[PDB]
């Protein structure tokens, strides 16, 4: 009765029971099924595993404030859309600015927006937004911020039913319509929120660009802290800069040099005997004018992976 190979009988077993991956190994490589919307970053990107974030599953994006949560998501809208997709922004919060989205990729005009007037009309106009299967990504502003209808006008029936329901009726029709939900948590009901998302993104923001200059933006760290599609824990680190948003092309050069593409003799980044520049910030303004050449370190890096 090997071991080895009773292990595979026995968990192959709950994988029927319960699910695609309800037991994976930490080291699996496994790919299938796919049919991802790229979230902008090739290092998040590889992280999923399964190279963006799965359709027709329910997505949190959590992190404190200033995090580059939302920065995220709508790159991810941007991605969606251009791929002729609908989206979908239930705001809560109020707070978009349709100036850094369109600056993103997202065709803001052709963009579906709601502010709702409590967090029941919001996960309702947003679960029968769902049900036209007419959408691809519908992405919420808030956790917090979908607050019951009472403790609104005064008059016990905490967001934590609201929540879980919402998601129980929810979960399926995504489940089978191929329409990704992004929920956005800032630091209730995210206590089955947690249970109910596939992929639970944990958005903190690390160090900062500057370049004796007011400095742009900042170096964000994604923790996949829950994936039911790879093997979760990864994690991936990119660039965002301030009123531009996820840099592409830097994501192409800390990728490179980890696998080797590229090389840095002295701070000198250099494509296989071409060099490119004296620094990171001078390494990117390079990759920013010809294309061609990024072009072929993306179409490397996408080949020594899925």
């Amino acid at each position: 009765p090997d071991r080895e190979k009773a292990l595979e009988l026995a968990m192959a077993q709950i994988d029927k029971n319960f699910g695609k991956g309800s037991v994976m190994r930490l080291g699996e490589e496994v790919r299938q099924p796919i049919s991802v919307i790229p979230t902008g970053s090739i290092s998040l990107d590889v992280a999923l595993g399964i190279g963006g974030l799965p359709r027709g599953r329910v997505i949190e994006i959590y992190g404190p404030e200033s995090s580059g949560k939302t920065t995220v998501a709508l790159h991810a809208v941007a991605n969606a859309q251009a791929a002729g997709g609908i989206a979908a922004f239930i705001d809560a919060e109020h707070a978009l600015d349709p100036e850094y989205a369109k600056k993103l990729g997202v065709d803001t005009d052709s963009l579906l927006v709601s502010q709702p007037d409590t967090g029941e009309q919001a996960l309702e106009i947003a679960d029968m937004l769902v049900r036209s299967g007419a959408l691809d990504i519908i992405v919420i502003d808030s956790v917090a911020a979908l607050v019951p209808r009472a403790e609104i006008e005064g008059e016990v029936g905490l967001q934590a039913r609201l929540m879980s329901q919402a998601l129980r009726k929810m979960t399926g029709a995504l489940n089978n319509s191929g329409t990704t939900a992004i929920f956005i948590n800032e630091l209730t009901g995210g206590k089955a929120l947690k249970f109910y998302a596939s992929v639970r993104l944990d958005v903190r923001r690390i160090e900062t660009l500057k370049d004796g200059t007011d400095a742009v933006g900042n170096r964000t760290r994604v923790k996949v802290v829950k994936n039911k599609v790879s093997p979760p824990f990864k994690q991936a680190e990119f660039d965002i800069l301030y009123g531009q948003g996820i840099s592409r092309e830097g994501s192409l050069i800390d990728m490179g040099v980890e696998h080797g593409f590229i090389r840095k003799s002295g701070s000198w980044f250099t494509y296989e005997g071409e060099q490119l520049g004296q620094g990171k910030e001078n390494a990117r303004k390079f990759l920013l004018e010809n294309t061609d050449v990024a072009n072929e370190i993306e179409k490397k890096i996408k080949e020594k992976l899925g």
